[PDB]
């Protein structure tokens, strides 16, 4: 499915930064009256400082819309984690607690249930075409395979796969990991800008598509997106 997304700082929606104003819940009851089925949120300012989430927005969001939202941003401990389920989401994007303490974040698993968490994770291709694990596009890469990290939590149900290309290449890069794990529902992140960028990772395996800026810049709409990615 499409996956229509929002980046929120300080209840503004933004651009990565430029800003597209202060009406976040109208923008997302229009993607779900288009037939969005699920909803991507990241919450900018908690991501900054965990202290400072979001959760009386989020909560307003989530009430305003008819269908389930996923939501990140600095979700760093298990109270994080509980504090965003309780406020409504559907399921909580876990991405650098992922690569830093997996067995904190296995033991998440257990308590909440793999249907409750999707693990985003930022991909880089190094020199020899592996697919090397970042925590950021700013950082460098962690030592880690993303055929590693995926194997870590397959123990314990792991079902949802975030995977941002930070590094042609593009849909070969999930035609392969699709394929050596169908058990796992991947979501293409990054690199969509037209219409046709969607049409490209039909048949590659990956389940749902993150679409955030293209919508905004007007480029397309949800419901040309859909029609494109249901051919
Ligand atoms: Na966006």
């Amino acid at each position: 499915m499409i996956i229509p997304a929002l980046d929120l700082i300080d209840g503004t929606v933004v651009r990565l930064q430029r800003d597209y104003g202060n009406d976040p819940l109208p923008r997302l009851q229009d993607y779900a009256a288009q037939g969005a089925g699920v909803l991507h949120l990241v919450d900018l300012t908690g991501a900054k400082d965990p202290a400072k989430r979001q959760i009386p927005l989020i909560k307003t969001l989530v009430a305003g819309v008819n269908v389930p939202v996923q939501v990140g941003g600095g979700v760093r401990t298990e109270e994080d984690v509980a504090a965003l389920l309780k406020a409504g989401v559907a399921r909580v994007v876990i991405g650098s607690t992922a690569v830093k303490s997996p067995d904190v974040v296995k033991g998440w698993f257990e308590r909440f249930g793999a249907q409750a968490l999707v693990l985003a994770l930022d991909v880089r291709i190094d020199e020899h075409g592996t697919k090397q694990v970042a925590v950021s596009g700013w950082q460098e890469n962690s030592g880690v395979s993303l055929e590693q990290l995926v194997e870590t939590y397959l123990p314990v149900g792991l079902k949802h796969v975030l995977c941002t290309d930070i590094s042609g290449s593009n849909v070969s890069l999930y035609e392969e990991v699709c394929a050596r794990y169908p058990q796992i529902a991947f979501q293409s992140s990054g690199g969509i800008g037209d219409i046709d960028d969607i049409a490209a990772l039909r048949g590659t395996g990956v389940r749902g598509v993150i679409v955030g800026r293209a919508l905004l810049e007007g480029k397309f709409t949800v419901k040309e997106a859909i029609q494109c990615w249901q051919n």
